[PDB]
């Protein structure tokens, strides 16, 4: 049904590995949306057809205020097009670059919105596996929305870029489950408060070392409550990481967040 002819294309919203994402408006309805463009030659070369299929099937069926909607797709012999909800206030990544660090209230609020969306995902046994600031978008009221389900799957499971958000079991090629998303949640909470992720390093090889050893320290300004939560999430043993419910009910979260479970 849908074809390129049905849309007017506007400015670039962002660039991805395969993805090149544009603002667009549907001609008959004037509906404003985002069009994620992937080149088939690059998809075929990388051999990532299967995860593109996953992205469409999993994201199109999820329904949650804190998850970005996917409406449909089409393709045209050189390109695939994913039709997405437009997020008008951009990425959390850009916001972090602008402010350098978030305060505790802004951080706890984002963590609550994230944990709500992840709780909904895990109840359907969907694990996201690529939670990071460039994949977190902001709606018209500044609410957080998880996007980019290009690495998502069903659990249990086995398995090019940054190691910074991945847990030890995943970077060691081992087996993993839902608890990978709780680790990434810990990494994010730290990066929000401090301005850089806790295992950041100059080379791949050494980042790998800091992650497998769980080697991180806190700057003085990080408070006791934040330290307690982050320390609970960044556990080497997956089974020792908390349930999302315990994250949403953590004293530091409840004291500082401006949104409910
Ligand atoms: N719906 C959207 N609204 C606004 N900006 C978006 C939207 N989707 C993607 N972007 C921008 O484009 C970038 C790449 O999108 P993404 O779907 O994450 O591609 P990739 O799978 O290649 O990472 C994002 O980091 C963001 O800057
Ligand atoms: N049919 C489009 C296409 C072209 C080239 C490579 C992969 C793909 N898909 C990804 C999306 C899938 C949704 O069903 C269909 C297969
Ligand atoms: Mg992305
Ligand atoms: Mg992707």
């Amino acid at each position: 049904q849908w074809a390129l002819e049905d849309f007017e294309i506007g400015r670039p919203l962002g660039k991805g590995k395969f993805g090149n994402v544009y603002l667009a408006r549907e001609k008959q309805s004037k509906f404003i949306l985002a069009l994620k463009v992937l080149f088939k030659a690059q998809l075929e070369k990388a051999g990532v057809e299967h995860q593109l299929r996953r992205e469409v099937e999993i994201q199109s069926h999820l329904r949650h205020p804190n998850i970005l909607r996917l409406y449909g797709y089409f393709h045209d012999a050189t390109r695939v097009y994913l039709i997405l909800e437009y997020a008008p206030l951009g990425t959390v990544y850009r916001e972090l670059q602008k402010l350098s660090k978030f305060d505790e209230q802004r951080t706890a609020t984002y963590i609550t919105e994230l944990a709500n969306a992840l709780s909904y995902c895990h109840s359907k046994r969907v694990i996201h596996r690529d939670i990071k600031p460039e994949n977190l978008l902001l709606g018209s009221a500044g609410e957080l929305k998880i996007a980019d389900f290009g690495w998502s799957v069903h659990a249990p499971s086995s398995r090019a870029g940054t190691l910074d958000y991945l847990p030890p079991e995943m970077i060691e090629g081992r087996m993993h489950d839902e608890k990978v998303d709780l680790w990434s949640l810990g990494v994010l909470c730290y990066e929000f408060l401090v301005g850089k992720p806790p295992f950041e390093a100059n080379t791949y090889q050494e980042t790998y070392k800091r992650i497998s050893r769980v080697e991180f320290t806190f700057p003085d300004f990080v408070t006791e409550g934040a330290r307690d939560l982050i320390s609970r999430l960044l556990k080497h043993n997956p089974s020792q990481r908390p349930m999302l419910r315990e994250v949403l009910e953590h004293p530091w979260i409840t004291a500082n967040s401006s949104k409910p479970s």
